[PDB]
């Protein structure tokens, strides 16, 4: 087989410590299509995150990235990010992208283009409102869920409905993105970047960096809970999306990340550790550990289990305690 | 939508730890039917267990419980139990109960009726013979297995045979109940509760309480092993029962508790720790770690594995050693 | 139940503390067929391992073992091996063997016939080339995989294509055997048994036993990694074989031993402990704990994770470093 | 959808009156893969059949045809055959060939390379021995059967065995080819083409053209039956091949041609009309009409029906009568 | 077996010449559900077609038809159609309707209600724009498709996804309706009813009746081909819808009507006989004879076969030729 | 491989123009078991029908036929029948019979034993009542269906139920036999054979032979219709039997003859030709021309359409018209 495709899977394993295995487990055509999708996305993300690239220089690269997929010799050699290897050897990745069936190239290129537009659009401004937060998450993750969904339908491995329902697919992305943003608060603060919606933290402190100051630990945990509360609103759509899947390999690929995300929100809920160091995922409830995330009823059980971990811990004092219980209740009676 | 249905699910998660998540993961009509069935059973249980309610008041409550389901305003405000909330706000629960398709009401009402009669019967006595132990377990657990089964069949998510074969359904309940009774010897002794068959424990000591005395530990373990051998006899029926389920959400619901009970019996066998406190369930073998309880073949293997954990520990000096091997031998060959 | 059949399952559990459970979970006729097949193989294996039986007396026993299946009174009372009970009470075993439907009998007799010839051939000599290693594994393990596959097809539980593809069925056996031979180095040394191919370890030390001397540890690990690299080559065939299976009970039976063999290889890689005693099997990330080994996509994911575990610990200086990377690369990509 | 792909399918329907339909019905990837494979083979046949091409310009074209697939601009404008359009717009066809997954490209390219050899090799010489007749058919039909089988397996829609067993794939081709060659006796003669094996007809006349001559009819029908008996030998392999198929779209694609071919050999057997004109595709018995060629058992029954239809019309007179009855006996008892 | 159900099946066979057989072949509960669903639709249609009915008296009948199903004594004796029996004995029909499971009644009732509205809405209105043609069709045929899909899922013989996909379920109906409307020109003409979209025929003649006039055959044909081209646009959804089906009985039920519709569009395309009467169904050949319409690949082969017959007969003259090739090309390629 | 087994299939194709094809298409062990079964029955039938054999001598031959299977040298040289060949070379067939598994031999021997008894019993009488018509058919046909059904269940390709439900299996044979007896009236009459039940035909004419005389043509047809109506009664059981089969090869073997019988009755209904010559099957129809007889839903549809073809031709004045409409109505509603 192609040695360039082997190089691609090497990059996938280098850049995805967690999902390389389940991506490689996808049946037939989706395997390479998703591996390449992941890689071009990692290249785009590396370009977005690289702070040694001024905004004026970066915008045209984000805007035209989707077209670089068709420039056999294009590569980027000035990146200082950890995964700069995918940009420097981008010709190897784009070569394999161009070997994918055209119907997949069309989907992936379309996604990359729109993602570029949104990313550029967000280089000179922080996230203000929650509506803006959803817009940003849509661009960096929602679109990925939409892209992947359109590939599942185009491959016929899933029902045509999966790719058409862009809202449910967008939700899969928004749930994971918000979860990572919430969990990575401290890391992003030392990195010099702010993603938490300004309209939300500006009501607890005046500098998002303030949640790093112990004298505001309580105020932080309250804002933390408000965002987690905001994230939980996507679960109904996550369940609906997962319930339409019928291909086992695709189901594992989609379900596992969502379960991990919910497990993360659970561990972070009302946890002061989010503002000190890493939050190690609390592990196992007798029943959750009895099943895995490979069949829909089990995934539901696991999700509901984690729901309870949050509910049974909602403090009365918490300013969001009522909104938290409400959404968890709405999810339970779905 | 219903504020009452959301309230029922709130109580479910509040009062249920081992079934809340799996109950919510059930398909269609079974979801609400089992949720409410669990709440009405939880209410009856709370009454049955409240020792501040005199026998004079308790007998009529148990006997008539089933009709309270149809008395819109019925409720009980004198319970001193932890879950008393389901009794005080029973109208909400019964409201949702009368809301179920008539066929489910038939099942739930019939079970509460027979359950109330049986419980009322044991308020003044302890379990003597092994025949009375089955009888007692049948009233508090077997009937529940039979009710759930009849509900699965009524919903049509499972074949009629499931609800029809009451003996197998009964064994499902007896196996869980006998396992809990055996495991909680000490926790119950400290609570003034006795459930071990007197006809059995009397052959070792003059009082059931003596098994808590360090000098009778050897006799306690012989009694312990004998009771466990007794429980093992239900396994063939448990396997026959689970092997007939076609619906995944139902399978998950029924299999998990059974496997957990089996692991408990295995962890308790010939273990002095049963009489010193709460016995820890040592993990499984490499093969059990490789599979979960979500498909029948996997459950059989898990069950057969825990059976060998017991077989491997049977000491020739134990007075039940021979009977313990026989039932396990029989289970292996079927 | 048959007392003789009850006895076979007693022996099955006595000699197979790990596979007995999955064998007993096989659907219908495969259950007894595989049980008996395992016991006759265990008997044949015990004859081969017994060093108190001279070569001239062992050769006839191995060559004619297949016909004894049809001699009701045949047994062997001189073995001193741990599982000698299957030989001393073989009449009970061959009895249940003659009870199986003829289509299973034919496959089992054929495999024992061919296996006996192969075992006899290696009684005198030691494994020289890697090609001979393959031949020896083919005889003691590959034929078993082939026999089993034919038993799955005959029963109609698996498609006839499973039984027809002898190449991959053979690979299934070679992978398990090579893993066991690799892991059991020390144990085989302290037993006067040599299974590592000579044309391989001779390039590292003068006597295979030298690997047991701490001053050769570095050399022992290099040879270890070379053999492990060799075994990894069977994985593609293992994945292809497992992917063709349709019956759940058969899939569980076939996939679990493979995953465990892979976990083992992952643990032993570049591990000095292999040459000092036993190796403690660790365990990986959530993807591993979020899914079990009962569906193909999940088995693939588990295998890919263990592959990365080895890939990540590959030392540049290792003489097989490149080959290890390329075989793992092939598995990842294709 | 690419304009070039639409054009490819437009050509498919132009050049394939009786098949574009079942090719367009193939699942997923096999669709375009077989469409293009058919088109390129069409272009190669157009060159091999175009007598307005000097043998020295042709031989190199047939030999290097396989490499033009990678040359974007290659084309041929001097063809005057009816399907001159595929050569004239080959760039469009080669473009889509290069968009196929690499694993399909290598299969198609390899087959054209080898096919180009055999064709050039038989550009000047007619078929002499029967051995040569198989060689000839292998080069123009067998390899196509082998090529398709490798595509079927590489797509994973069919088992790995379908692609590996080249002899069986080869036979599917030989059978169709010999059948058409037999049926097309006259047309070939009224066109200067001689495909019937010389070493066989030379025993009936002096010039293969003498079969059209009315007085030699008896010897003609005698020769015709001998060839038909020769073709019948491929049936066992054809049944074996079809028996391994599991994908319905592939099964329809493979089965129809073989059944139509077998039906043809039955209509031409001991039929004088073969030397007077084209023969009609005679129906059959009430069956067939009541069984489609959509499931292997049905196809088997249909084949036997036609076998018997032939067997019956076997005159003791004919010199091949012995061999004909023999092969049909083998086919029916197998 | 009730005599009212027997009577319904008598009516079924009376009013449905070529579909009673396939309806009777439907598995389990779908059998009676569709038989009954077909009869209520016959009734409601008999009313909409009856002209001796006051438009102002007809409207209310259409609007309340859905409720008549629940009025035991309801019936209509003033109708003067051929299928008036289903109206005069509606109580026998509604009676059986009320015997259907609740879940099926809900669907059939709901569809009849929405259908009733649309039918009324078009009484004093002709078909103008093509979008209106789709609205009318959606009301008389489209909703029928949606109802059936819902019944399939409700019965659980088809995946819930079948019911959800209302758009493709609707296209199924539109395809059949446009086909009959196009084919039944003359008859409807000599009946006083106009269904062909005004915006379409107007661009050819002043009065839709003109096409009946011999001197306009040409203009008539062109308008014909343009409408046919309109209907062809539904094949992609048809193919997609049928591909999702998993139950054999349901497949036959949905596929057959679709195939015949296409076999009609082919027969009629560019054929003057359409205006001079009712054209015949006159075959296909070869690859067809080898396949019924009981498996997706065969239905695709059949569909593409007819698509070809239309494509070949496309007059270079026709003002829609281009659009005709464009859609047939998209159907071929995609 | 066997020269004798070769000869057996040779005879199977000379003595079975209606079952050879589908028998030879049976899976695995059923193939030879059935071929052999059909050959012994063939021989047994050749004895019973031979009139050159005195009754005095024929009785012993029919009673001990089941025993001749175990007499390697048994044969009959004095047969004058057309298929005498199977009796003269019976050892060749008895030889193969003895090569079959025992369970298959048990079935063929038993049926051959019970079949010899009934045939002998009818050597002296003609069929009187309709009850005696079922009895005669039971011995010569019903038992063949029962035998075959048991063979299917012993080979395990079908569940035990197929062989257990002797009633349904008997109805299969009765439908075919009655159909054949009805169709072969004339042929039989000219051969001096009479199978029509006297209690039925004596109500029309004085002697069964009178239906051969042209003046009795109308009376003959009415009797014909009454007999056809009788036979139709077995169709519900035919459908039940066919629908519970799961092996495709068995399904085809069972469905095809039945559908053939149904088509024949439909062709013979109210047809005067029955009494002048042989009737030709006018099968097919636009809708069924889209189906074959290889899947249950299709077989049901095909059967139903044939029922309608009959229902449509029922003469009002026909004395059995009521009964005919009744059975057909029942078949429609079941
Ligand atoms: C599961 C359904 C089983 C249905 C079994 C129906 C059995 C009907 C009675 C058959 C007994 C075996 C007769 C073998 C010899 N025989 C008797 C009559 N025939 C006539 C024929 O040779 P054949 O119909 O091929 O079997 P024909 O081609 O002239 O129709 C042949």
């Amino acid at each position: 087989l192609s040695s360039s495709l082997k190089t691609c899977y090497k990059y996938l394993n280098q850049t995805s410590r967690s999902f390389a295995a389940v991506i490689q487990a996808l049946d037939g055509e989706m395997r390479n299509a998703v591996c390449i999708f992941y890689l071009v996305l990692r290249a785009l993300d590396t370009l977005e995150d690289d702070m040694t690239i001024s905004v004026e220089k970066k915008v045209p690269l984000l805007h035209n990235f989707h077209s670089f997929l068709y420039q056999p010799d294009w590569r980027f050699m000035e990146s200082k990010e950890k995964d700069r290897q995918v940009l420097e050897d981008f010709p190897t990745i784009s070569l394999e992208f161009r070997n994918l069936a055209e119907k997949y190239q069309t989907v992936i290129a379309d996604i990359c283009r729109r993602m570029g537009i949104g990313m550029a659009e967000f280089l000179d401004k922080h996230v203000t409102s929650e509506q803006e937060w959803d817009k940003y998450c849509h661009y960096v993750a929602g679109l990925v869920g939409i892209g992947l969904s359109r590939l599942f339908s185009a491959s016929e491995f899933e029902d045509p409905l999966v790719g058409e329902d862009t809202e449910r697919a967008n939700s899969m992305g928004l749930f994971l993105q918000k979860t990572n943003i919430i969990r990575d608060y401290l890391e992003d603060q030392q990195g010099g970047r702010e993603f938490w919606p300004q309209e939300v933290w500006s009501r607890y402190v005046k500098k998002l960096g303030d949640f790093a100051l112990p004298e505001n630990i309580d105020l932080a945990v309250q804002c933390l809970n408000e965002l987690i509360t905001n994230a939980l609103h996507h679960i109904p759509d996550v369940i609906t999306y997962l319930s339409r899947l019928r291909n086992q390999s695709v189901f594992n690929f989609c379900a596992i990340p969502q379960v991990m995300a919910i497990a993360t929100l659970a561990a972070c809920y009302n946890n002061q550790q989010v503002f000190k160091g890493a939050v190690l995922i609390r592990l196992g409830q007798a029943v959750t550990l009895m099943m895995d995330a490979t069949n829909m009823p089990a995934v539901k059980a696991i999700i509901y289990q984690y729901m309870e971990e949050i509910y049974h811990r909602i403090p009365d004092s918490n300013p969001s305690s009522s909104k938290t219980r409400q959404i968890i209740s709405t999810i339970r009676t779905q």
